[PDB]
């Protein structure tokens, strides 16, 4: 219902927050906490993880590559399956300061994702992110938006 | 009432988001289906447009001058006149990637906006775009924020 | 109860987004309205106020060192500890553009507040800046966020 919804959806943000916080904290164990086991991500066509090990295996290095990051998440759209799954739209800024000497790498991006709650706590069972585009970044392959030509 | 500015909050936030989703994806019928016959739009003293079909015109080439764009919208303060009509205030930061070779253009802004709920949906009736500073930007004229001196 | 913490998320949201609307627009005594006397503020281990005369002291200058500032405040997280306190963390990206020929100064933070609620208004008792990185800015001394090594 309407009250579930908005309180649900302040809930969802929550997470989505606690996620970025503690990827710019360097927490892969909170973060890989946030994941059920039965999880995909895709970060390229041909880069992401099946299954929350696969997944905690993609944040190996934070601390080592990057001095820091910066996470600025906004325009999150929710739309509920029902009270315990959904489908949520969101905008990524995400700004990277390398260990090696090179300019900081930028990110901008959108990301499409499915949370589920379990036992009281909402989790990522998909996140797909789509790449807007990228200033001096260290990734080159990407999922499109899907702009309109 | 409490539970109606709830609801319409988040109902008007998506619908921000929704604008700046389409106009980072090129979609501009879905732009104009979120505004009013009666529009308005102010992007500087002596530019803007007066109705639906002029805010249309305004969306011409989207898809050729830039290769992309992605808009993050955040601080966003809504002031109910009453259930179908509010005042919004929020901020705006928009990276906008050329299509000619010249760096990414940067725009600081704050938009002042009136919505209007029409049947079920959210639109826009006036929005205003104020410039805190640009980067790097292609457009010279403005309007102001208004910052003490 | 529920409907209380969701009307109060709002209307703490709403006064942390006045507060940096105020400050891109240099009113300082607006801003000095939304703290309480008896308040704190660091931004570094060997700067920052303690009480309000010495906050409003800190704000001087923001009209003559800039020329503009744009604030943008995302990944907001509040926890009540009751419904006139709260503890909120946020993210921060902040522009500078100088009044004297430099780079645009950027921060990336983090804010971590308290919040209590007066006679119908939020204000700030404590905030802490956490300073995640910054570029080509004009304070050198900084609270880390802590990020793990
Ligand atoms: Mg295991
Ligand atoms: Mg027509
Ligand atoms: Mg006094």
């Amino acid at each position: 219902m309407t009250d579930t919804n908005l309180v649900e959806m302040r809930a969802i943000e929550r997470m989505m927050f606690d996620y970025s916080y503690h990827l710019d904290m360097n927490h892969p164990e909170e973060l890989a906490a946030l994941f059920v086991e039965d999880c995909e991500v895709s970060y390229a066509p041909n880069f992401g993880a099946t299954g929350r090990d696969a997944y905690k295996k993609t944040l190996e290095g934070i601390g080592t590559f990057f001095r820091g990051t910066s996470h600025h998440n906004s325009n999150i759209c929710i739309d509920f399956v029902s009270e315990t799954e959904a489908n949520v739209r969101s905008v990524v800024l995400a700004i990277h300061r390398y260990t090696k000497e090179r300019p900081d790498g930028i990110l901008y991006g959108q990301y499409f994702d499915t949370v589920v709650k379990v036992d009281g706590q909402w989790k990522f069972k998909r996140r797909e992110l789509r790449t807007t585009m990228t200033t001096d970044y260290h990734v080159r392959a990407a999922n499109p938006i899907g702009r309109a030509e």
